[PDB]
């Protein structure tokens, strides 16, 4: 459900190693982690507010090595910081 | 395993939301985390390079939010940085 593989669209808990997991609260080394709220390694965390080396992470207010934080407050080498 | 529960000595790879994760490469809200890389939210992270809201990153050369940052170079609201 939440670990490993392609896809893990129905995975709501933490999604590890998934290339897909948009209803997934955590999401480590996982693809398209839209609704994560904790992102590490992971891609389109758009409403995580908490991202490590992970991308697209538009509402979080803490980012690390990350990509488009547009709100964070805490940027450490991260892009779009206010 | 890697996900919940009290012991997850036997994960390799990520924990999430678990209690004793002594052989984890990678830890989010987790405890023990002595071998893991990354740390969010984690204890005993004591070999971890990053560390996000996380303890005893006595290794670390970034930490954010996180305890005992004995040599980060980058550190922001985080103690013992040089």
């Amino acid at each position: 459900q939440c670990t490993g593989g392609a896809d893990c669209t129905s995975c709501t808990g933490a999604c590890t190693g998934c290339g897909n997991c948009p209803n997934a609260v955590t999401c480590t080394n996982s693809q398209h982690c839209v609704k994560a709220n904790t992102c590490t390694g992971s891609t389109d965390c758009n409403t995580a507010q908490t991202c490590t080396n992970s991308k697209d992470c538009f509402e979080a207010n803490t980012c690390t090595d990350s990509t488009n934080c547009y709100k964070a407050t805490a940027c450490t080498n991260s892009s779009g910081c206010p």
